[PDB]
C-alpha cells in the first residue's frame, strides 16, 4: 500500500499590484504577494491547487484554496492514507520562492498535519523563455507519496 | 523493491476533423476524438505513449499504441513487477478530459490488468498560453509506482 | 520510510559550437556536446541539476555539476537514505539522447554509487513547438524514489 500522486497548475499573471476570471492579488502556497496580480476564478494558488491534485491522484480521486487543502487532509484520513512526503516545484520568473519558502512550507505542514520535514519546495525560473519567462504565467508541478495506514 | 517511473509526450494538434507524420483523427487514452486532428507518426496517443514510458522507466527499460500498453503489461510480468498505481495529467486546451475520463480509465485498467482505482487521470488547460493554449499542441505527463512481486 | 523527489531545469541553447551567464559548450548528463552552446552560470547541465534537485527534494533539503551530484551522494549517506531508482526525461529538439544515453547512465550510476539498472533516461522532442522546439532551450524533469536504510 504505497501510492504516487501528481498535480499541475498554471495561471496567467501580471506584474502590477492589482489596483469567471479576474486579476487579483497573487496567492501562492497560502502566501499573498501584493506586487503581482493573478488571473483566476479562485485565489489562483498554483501550489495549493497542484498539491491538492497530487493528493487526490494518489488516492485515485478527482475561492480560498486552503479550504481544498484541509478537505484533502480529511479525505486522506477517511481513505486510510498517510502522506510519506510531498515535493513541489514552482516554475516562475517572478515571484522568487526563497524569501517566502519557510512560510509556504509552514502553511502546507500545518494544513495537512505533517511536519515541515515532509514538505519540499523549490523555485526555478523559466530562463526568460516563453509566456512564463516573460512574466505572463506561473506554474507548479507537485508530487506526493502516500502510505496506507498502519 | 519499490520503483518510480515517469513519461512525457506532446503532439501538434489542429481543431479540424481530419478530412513520417500526418494529420489524423485524434486518439487519446485509446478514445477517438473525431473533432480534432493530430500530427503523428503513430496514432499520436499522448496518454498511452507517456504511460508506456512511465512503466518502462519504472523498470529501467527504454501505430496503435494500445499494442505498446499490452506489451508493457507482459514486460512487467516478465520482470516481476506489479503496478501500485499510475497518475496521468493531460495538459490541453482541447479536448476536455472529463467527458471521456471514465472511458480512458477503463481502457487503461483493462489493458494493464489493474483496477480502475489504481488509475488517476486529470485534464488541465494551459490558460490559453503558448502553443498548447492556442490549440496547436497537447501533452501528457504520466507517473507510475511499481512494486516487486511478491 | 519511502520518499519521492522531483527536480526541474531549463537552459537556453544555441546550435553553434561556442566559438553571471555565458554561452559555452553544452554538458548534459556529464557528457560534452561540442556542437551546441549553452547559456549558463555553471556548466548548464540540465540533467545533473534536476537530478540533484530530485534527491534533495526527496530528503526535504534545498560550475562542474558532477560536484553537486557527488555531494548528494554524501548527503544521502549522512541522512540514511538509499536510492531505489531515478527516472529522467530530457525534453529537447537537439541533442538526441539515444547516442549518448549509455554514457550519461554510466556517469550517473557511478557518481551516486548505484547500478545502471537503477537509472532510466529518455529523450523527447518538443515536436518543433515553442522555444524548446525552435532549439532555443532544453529542459529536464527528474524523479527519485528513496528508501530509508536499512
Ligand atoms: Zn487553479
Ligand atoms: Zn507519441
Ligand atoms: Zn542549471
Amino acid at each position: 500500500g504505497v501510492r504516487i500522486g501528481q498535480g499541475y497548475d498554471i495561471h496567467q499573471i501580471r506584474v502590477g499590484p492589482p489596483e469567471k476570471q479576474s486579476f487579483k492579488r497573487l496567492t501562492i502556497g497560502g502566501v499573498p504577494v501584493e506586487t503581482i496580480s493573478v488571473l483566476s476564478h479562485s485565489d489562483g494558488d498554483v501550489i495549493f491547487h497542484a498539491l491538492v491534485d497530487a493528493l487526490l491522484g494518489g488516492m485515485s480521486c478527482s475561492k480560498n484554496s486552503l479550504s481544498f487543502l484541509r478537505y484533502a487532509r480529511l479525505l486522506l484520513y477517511k481513505r486510510n492514507y498517510a502522506i510519506a512526503n510531498v515535493d513541489i516545484i514552482v516554475i516562475a520568473e517572478v515571484p522568487k520562492i526563497s524569501p517566502i519558502r519557510e512560510e509556504i512550507v509552514r502553511n502546507i505542514s500545518s494544513a495537512l498535519g505533517i511536519s515541515e520535514s515532509q514538505v519540499s519546495l523549490k523555485g526555478k525560473t523559466h530562463e526568460q523563455l516563453g509566456p512564463v519567462g516573460q512574466k505572463k504565467a506561473i506554474e507548479c508541478f507537485a508530487n506526493a507519496l502516500l502510505i496506507r495506514k498502519q
